[PDB]
């Protein structure tokens, strides 16, 4: 029913998480901030384990490919999870450019990635030619915007250059307005440099990153997941938890990131019901009470 | 010292009472190919109905974890976990990424294998795109074994910084018309001969396979029965580990074999039981 934003604990959280059959985890400001682990989020993921729920991961972060990001969990603590069950941004941009890419051989075209290191990679290793990379450069396909540290005037006049060819995709990974550092400043999101890009070329995006549904249909598209059986857990409303609405999950708001327990009731005030939590909890950590 | 003896009636209900779990060889044990040992899934049944763990391991490294847990579950065994299933495959992925905390490790294996090193974060040597150094090459059971594919492993492995690692050391398999296929440990001599490397070795009765089992439960060696089908690893592992072992004749060792080695003397290849098949030790449980 309507979102309440009510506090997950006792019977409630017993019972969400008995009749769950598994959990999608947000990862940034969920399971870590920076180097720092959110305490107990390692143990929680044991125990949902060995309660026979499984457990999903989604991150709008684009800097880690899948190898990278796989071995950034069991660092940090994380034992037990596979490469597959991570879903990050990169993966579904490579993943629709493959698809909407995919044809003769003769006319496979270049992707042009405002992006780092870490895109560019998740897109090779899909199979995709990236401008930029040795030798000539193929006929640019698509033009990805992703977090780029290296945006520049010259790099945006390029990519727009490029999208004047109305068969040339443009697609970006997420629409994140900005994020947070360790050191309390903030760094702009692709949304910041994708609204430059549409802007200046006259262009809307496809967006594979939550709250679009693409980013649940690329999960769908490996596991069999009941959304009605799922919890959605993340940090930011606007993303998040809109991204649990529209796939018909519920909700769990976790304060430790960026949204606020106050922001998340201003919009039940304000009838926004698609960003209104569920439930909400102090932090993950919370949730291990339900367990056992 | 171990005296292989039949396991029945008071011995079998005591030495199973006793015991908080029982660790599992698959191949020879559970089944042959595709043909299942008739009781083994009813086995587990009443094992877990039983209160008894159950923990399986292989040095079968063709399949990897999702793949190995669908066979389960086709052939019959129900309500296993992913989590139970500890093959050679899964525990050189772990070796690898410990070792390289990375580069990218070229794989003399099948798909089996390199997608378990690829779930563990590993980058694989003619992956897509990134190129990077090799610095680990892991011998497996390589159907594509070629004289141009141990050319590669011994140029790589001229980089002394370049690891090697083999899945297991099995000499060979059977197969069920009888015949037999080149295993691990054939090919792992060859790499091991032509580069002047020894290998680090995971699969039983190499040690680290058990320190995978421990890293993720507390498993009582003492209180646990290691059931396989061959002396040389299986029964070896058990003896190394502590654990009582039980040899079942479904597979590749005869009960002439252990007592061979009972008279021999090595107390560390003789299984401490025996049963004609896994299907006798339910008459220990109720
Ligand atoms: O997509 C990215 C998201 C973030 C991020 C930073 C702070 C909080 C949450 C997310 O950082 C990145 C980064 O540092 C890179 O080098 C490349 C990509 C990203
Ligand atoms: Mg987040
Ligand atoms: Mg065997």
């Amino acid at each position: 029913g309507m979102a309440r934003c009510e506090r997950l604990r006792g019977a409630a959280l017993r019972d969400v998480l008995g009749q769950a059959q598994g959990v999608l985890f947000d990862c940034d400001g969920v399971l870590w901030n920076g180097e720092r682990i959110v305490p107990g989020a390692p143990e929680l993921l044991q125990r949902l384990a060995r309660a026979g729920k499984n457990t999903l991961f989604v991150s709008n972060n684009s800097r880690r490919a899948r190898p990278e990001l796989a071995l950034r969990f069991a660092r940090l603590g994380f034992a037990g999870l596979r490469a597959e069950q991570l879903f990050s941004s990169a993966l579904c941009a490579a993943r629709l450019l493959r698809q909407r890419l995919s044809g003769p051989p003769d006319a496979s075209g270049a992707v042009f990635v405002l992006g780092g290191e870490g895109l560019r990679a998740e897109l090779r290793a899909a199979g995709l030619r990236l401008a930029g990379d040795p030798g000539e450069d193929p006929r640019v396909r698509a033009v990805l915007v992703g977090y780029d540290e290296q945006f520049s005037f010259s790099r945006l006049t390029e990519a727009c250059a490029h999208l004047r060819d109305p068969d040339c995709l443009l697609v970006a990974t997420d629409r994140d307005p900005w994020h947070p550092l360790s050191d309390g400043s903030r760094t702009p999101g692709t949304g910041s440099l994708a609204a430059a890009v549409e802007t200046a070329s006259g262009r809307q995006a496809l967006v594979v990153g939550k709250p679009s549904p693409y980013m649940f249909q690329c999960i769908t598209e490996d596991f069999s997941v009941d959304p009605a059986r799922t919890l959605m857990v993340g940090d930011r409303l606007e993303t998040d938890i809109l991204f649990g609405h529209r796939c018909g999950m519920t909700t769990v708001l976790t304060l430790t990131g960026v949204s606020s327990l106050e922001e998340a009731q201003a919009y039940l005030t304000a009838g926004q019901r698609d960003l209104v939590p569920h439930y909400y909890v102090e932090s993950i950590a919370d949730l291990m009470e339900g367990l056992e």
